């Protein structure tokens, strides 16, 4: 590679580094079927494309019982 | 202590931190009218909102020959 340089456009999230595991935790499943965080940013923080970061807000609000994501008939 | 919780929609950038300094130069002078860089998203990443990326456009663009931020109706 040359270098790195990686410039988009979406949503930049930080918050505490905790919640970078999460993310990452999440990418791993990829329970919602998407692949939110494109490059985590230093340490704390992730980048997610606005487009699909609707998935994000309601894997972080219902994931504690389920999110709705069946599409295997819809 | 403290932590920043920093969610943020616009244009990431990703480069080694001579835009950096460039920018913060650049942002001091406010040569651009408005805050383009929003936060340093530590010490090589920037955060750049796309409302005002056109007028980072121009300043790329037409740089070489002037930057003419300075619009009165042109």
């Amino acid at each position: 590679g040359s270098h790195m340089v990686n410039v988009l456009k979406g949503v930049l999230i930080e918050c505490d580094p905790a919640m970078k595991q999460f993310l990452l935790y999440l990418d791993e499943s990829n329970a919602l079927g998407k692949k939110f965080i494109i490059q985590d940013i230093d340490d704390t923080h992730v980048f997610v494309i606005a487009e699909l970061v609707n998935v994000l807000q309601e894997r972080v609000g219902e994931l504690m019982d389920q999110n709705a994501f069946s599409l295997t008939q819809k």
